[PDB]
């Protein structure tokens, strides 16, 4: 509907399915997805792990270029100026296919990069197998009025990984995502515990639909930090549009003990 | 019922209103409750936090001697050796009511102590002005045919808490709490987190019932690895019964780099 008064910023999730090792079809959607999200006055669009070459860590470490990856993220830079929209995607990084690892990255409205991420936390042989992991905590920035940050997929699994965003001083965690396999206890358990442990809001965009193999469960989300879903799509395409409104944990958890005991 | 085979360990989780400051009624409802939980086979009773005394932690400080707590620790290990059950208590520790924590303890069948744990994080400024925070992780031990864990009420909350347990080799967290507020997020949410990111089954036994100017929410439950309730009371006293049955976070948590970043 309309903008709030007491909610100064509107964010959008988009869900879809890619078709693997097909850039211009996938970027088209996400072209499409960010046209739509700055019709519905969103300032940011967040798209899905990998989307633009599919979730398919194999084939992107044998069959992508670091060329071709570098056209996807300037055609994504192009999409976020064309469409007047911030927007946050996820690539591999931008180095060899022998070095480089999974990105997640927030460009502004001018498509301009502010914020790059690389992912800490690698799930399954392939992954493992196809890229580098991250070796930097997660960033932290001021947009659009609050503290920004940004992790992926499997990352947001590990209470350490939001911990160490929220002790930065996040307060909106965006996680493009690519989960399949009917798991419903990342968002429906998981999700919610992060947002509450650490008083933030979480926002999680899925593929959705039959990919690279997998059939990916939809489900995206945003979860304010009482857990609640502020808004929640279903297993089909969709572009989720939420307002967010305008114990203390992080300052009495023990860290210096913590930190000896992991 | 009878003893399921594939089941070799059946614990027992007491929920009960105490009588602030009255330990020979509070220890007689524990002494109740160790019967009860004995003639159903259970070899281990779990009891909610600072029960004996009531969840009264200004008036604990003030008027409750080390040589009354020792007298309510010998009580209850003479419960354990009398009702022939493993028992898991919560006192204030052993030294003088300015230098002591709240503690909790396991107690075999014999009334012998085998693990005790110092609370590390304690809950709003009352239990902090009444007690010393403990300093060391939580202990791991194998009885019963697994390694049993102990932490205590707010401790759980903290995910660094439970994954300090969890990285030892605890399969089963046995947790007396003290929760009041209606505070649905605790076993709703963050409980089943706690079991599933470390795929670990966790017990919870609350008071119930008007006590200490509050009224406690019941809510037991013991939580299994996949988050579910293996067994759950509402808000009345009673005594629950459960038998336990016979991704992999714990291995490519990227520990050395979460260590820096809490």
């Amino acid at each position: 509907g309309l903008v709030p008064r007491g909610s100064h910023m509107r964010i959008a999730l988009m869900q879809h399915t890619a078709r693997p090792l097909d850039p211009q079809h996938n970027l088209d959607l996400i072209d499409d997805a960010a046209a739509r999200a700055s019709e519905q006055g969103a300032q940011l669009l967040l798209t899905p792990l990998l989307f633009g070459f599919g979730y398919v860590p194999s084939q992107i470490c044998a069959q992508v270029s670091a060329e071709q990856v570098d056209a996807a993220r300037s055609r994504l830079r192009g999409i976020a100026r064309d469409r007047g929209i911030a927007l946050v995607w996820s690539l591999p990084g931008p180095e060899g296919p022998e070095q480089r690892g999974i990105t997640a990255e927030l460009a502004d409205e001018h498509g301009e990069v502010l914020a790059s991420y690389q992912k800490v936390q690698l799930y399954g042989p392939e992954e493992k197998a196809a890229f580098v992991p991250g070796e930097q905590p997660p960033p932290v920035l001021s947009w659009g009025g609050r503290q920004l940050s940004l992790l992926v997929c499997y990352d947001v699994e590990f209470p350490e990984m939001v911990r160490a965003a929220a002790a930065r001083g996040a307060q909106l965690v965006l996680v493009p995502t690519a989960l399949a396999g009917d798991e419903t206890s990342v968002p429906g358990i998981l999700l919610p515990a992060r947002a509450v442990e650490n008083g933030i809001t979480l926002a999680y965009a899925n593929h959705c639909g039959p990919e690279g193999g997998l059939v990916f469960d939809g489900g995206s989300v945003v979860v304010g930090p009482a857990g609640q879903p502020l808004g929640e799509l279903g297993v089909e395409p969709g572009l989720l549009v939420v307002d967010l409104p305008d114990a203390d944990y992080l300052q009495d958890r023990r860290a210096e003990l913590h930190r000896n005991w992991l």
